[PDB]
Order: C-alpha cells, then structure tokens, then sequence
DNA sequence: CCGACTGCGCATCAGC
DNA sequence: GCTGATGCGC
DNA sequence: GTCGG
C-alpha cells in the first residue's frame, strides 16, 4: 500500500477500459502497470520516476503526475459522473455479467440492483446465481475460514476415493491472510495425459460435496472444471457464514506441477511468466511447457518434475508461492 | 514507427 | 446434431 | 497503453 492511490487509479482505469471501452489490451496495460508499481519499494514522487518501470509509458506517467499534484484524476472524475459508465461498471460486478451483457442490459433500462431482481427471467443461470449472492461474493474469506473449508474438501474427497489428491491453490497457497474465493486442484491416478480410465472423476467429487451441503450452487460444470458456490456449516443459534465462490480444476496426475503453478497464480504473475517464456522461446499452459520451433509452432512437452523445473527452462530463479503475489 | 499483447474451460449462439 | 466464434471467467 | 524490433 506504499502507492495505494496510484495503483487504485490504474486499477480503476483498467476496469473502465475492460467494462466500458471493451479494449482488453488497455485493460491489461493498466493491470501490468499497476502490478509493477505495486511491488516497487519506494514512495513514488513523480511520473518520470515511475516511467522508468517496465510497463509504465508516457500516458500513464502524465496521469501519475496529475494524481500526485491534485490528489485525483480528472479523467476518472468524469467517468464517475457518467451515468452509462457507472451503470455498466455496476452490472459487471455480478458474476456471469460481462461488458457485453451489461451494456445490453443498460440498453433495456436494467441498470440497478432493483432492476435485476424484477427481471431475473432475463438472466441466464450463472447470472441468476451471481445476483443471488451479490452481497456474499463481495465479502472476503478470512484464512481461518479457508482452513475450515480445506478440512472439509480434503476429507470429503478422501471418502469418495483415497487416491484423490486435493490441493487448495490460488491466493491461499500464496499465504494470503484473506482470500476472495477458494481454488482447488484435483488429481486422481486414473486421469493422465495418456488416458481417462475412469469417467465422472470430477462429478463424483461435486456430487459428494453437495451431499454434505457444502457445495450449494453451480455456475458451470464439465469434465475437468467446476464453477460454483459453497458454504461452511454454522453452529447452533449463530448467523450463517456468507456463501463463497469455489473453483475446482481436475488436471492430469502427471501434469500436476504445470497445473499447480498455473492455479496458484497470481493471474498477472502467470501473464508475466508466460510472456517471459515466449521471449525465451517457450510456451507454458496449465499442462505443459513446450519449446517453439523455427516456425513458432510448439514442440513436444519437455520433462517437468517440480515447479522449479519450469522456472529453470525460462531462466527464472525459483519464486515461492508467497512471492508470486503480483 | 508498429505489430503483438498468456492460455484455456464452460456456456451460448451462429451457421450448416 | 457438429463446428467455430463469442462471452465470461479461471 | 506499452514496448521490442
Ligand atoms: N494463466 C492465467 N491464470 C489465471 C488467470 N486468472 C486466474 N488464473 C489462475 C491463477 C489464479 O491465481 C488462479 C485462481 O484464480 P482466482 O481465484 O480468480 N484469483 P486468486 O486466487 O489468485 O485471488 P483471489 O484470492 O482474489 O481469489 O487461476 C489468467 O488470467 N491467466
Ligand atoms: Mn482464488
Ligand atoms: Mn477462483
Ligand atoms: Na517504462
Ligand atoms: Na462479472
């Protein structure tokens, strides 16, 4: 929070360009610039000082000079007063509603939380549940609660089959004192890059977590990914725990390391590592790191036996999960 | 300058 | 139905 | 919006 005001400004501009302008590269530009300022260990005294950082160009430097001088940005002030921009920015805060749908809704007169509740028939499933838990999804999850949810998931998964390995990744694995949601990597010996010897491997886990009333809703569900809602059990007389977003990602057993690297994050850390890999002539996804041929086409999966192995190829000194919070 | 910008799963729709 | 594009989110 | 080529 050394430069909270600056990175908040850029995050806001990023949110604007994505939700309103629908210029995803501008969104990413501000995301990257915000991240690199966020870790810079000095209080920034000028735009030119920030201009020295990778990802901070002239337009952002000019804005940084304005913010430091006046305490705010005129461009953001205007965007805030704007009705259409403010409305779209709100609608996109509902999970399932993106820039397109939000703009599509405003065209109809649906631009408030009240408008959505009387028009739930105009939402698809994801959007209806996102609306349903709009409040709970705005709350953070204390790590103490995260440890609770970890015990349930890892134990319920043990009961379906003792060979399931479940690892809570995301910001939790990065050691965050509080998380926005729960991310769970899942591995079973039947599912590898070679064969799917067992069908319904992820379904049986979802099924079980529903049976004990942990998973309460589903946003989307497939053979390898689950997006849904979960809730901790409360004791007698206590007010219920808020409903929480939960992601579950089944990844082939022999590709656990590329999987856990991906799922641990952060989202920008992954953006920067995959960008660095390309320059080094490699491409990383959640499954494999692969070299690029002379034509650019990816080659065969290189051998990986640890997270650090992936860092080795692209010539990065290993960074533990808590040092990936970019 | 100016092309290129991380990589992909699930829902949904256009088109056949 | 399939296939590919798009929308949204991880 | 930024940057390497
Ligand atoms: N490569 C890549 N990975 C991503 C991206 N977005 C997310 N991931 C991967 C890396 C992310 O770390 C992981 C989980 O995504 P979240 O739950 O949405 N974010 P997190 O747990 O980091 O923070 P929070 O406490 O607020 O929930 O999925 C992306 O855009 N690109
Ligand atoms: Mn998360
Ligand atoms: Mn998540
Ligand atoms: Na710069
Ligand atoms: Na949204």
């Amino acid at each position: 929070t050394l430069n909270g005001g600056i990175t908040d400004m850029l995050t806001e501009l990023a949110n604007f360009e994505k939700n309103v302008s629908q210029a995803i590269h501008k969104y990413n530009a501000y995301r990257k610039a915000a991240s690199v300022i966020a870790k810079y260990p000095h209080k920034i005294k000028s735009g030119a000082e920030a201009k020295k950082l990778p990802g901070v160009g002239t337009k952002i430097a000019e804005k940084i000079d304005e913010f430091l001088a006046t305490g705010k940005l005129r461009k953001l002030e205007k965007i805030r007063q704007d009705d259409t921009s403010s409305s779209i920015n709100f609608l996109t805060r509902v999970s399932g509603i993106g820039p397109s749908a939000a703009r599509k809704f405003v065209d109809e007169g649906i631009k408030t939380l009240e408008d959505l509740r009387k028009n739930e028939d105009k939402l698809n499933h994801h959007q209806r549940i996102g609306l349903k838990y709009f409040g709970d999804f705005e709350k953070r999850i204390p790590r103490e609660e995260m440890l609770q949810m970890q015990d349930i998931v890892l134990n319920e998964v043990k009961k379906v089959d003792s060979e399931y390995i479940a690892t809570v990744c995301g910001s939790f694995r990065r050691g965050a004192e509080s998380s926005g949601d729960m991310d769970v990597l899942l591995t079973h010996p039947s599912f590898t890059s070679e064969s799917t010897k067992q069908p319904k491997l992820l379904h049986q886990v979802v099924e079980q977590l529903q049976k004990v009333h942990f998973i309460t809703d589903t946003l989307s569900k497939g053979e390898t990914k689950f997006m849904g809602v979960c809730q901790l059990p409360s004791k007698n007389d206590e007010k219920e725990y808020p409903h929480r977003r939960i992601d579950i990602r089944l990844i082939p057993k022999d590709q656990y390391y590329c999987g856990v690297l991906y799922f641990t994050g952060s989202d920008i850390f992954n953006k920067n590592m995959r960008a660095h890999a390309l320059e080094k002539g490699f491409t990383i996804n959640e499954y494999t790191i692969r070299p690029l041929g002379v034509t650019g086409v990816a080659g065969e999966p290189l051998p990986v036996d640890s997270e650090k192995d992936i860092f080795d190829y692209i010539q990065w000194k290993y960074r533990e999960p808590k040092d990936r919070s970019e």
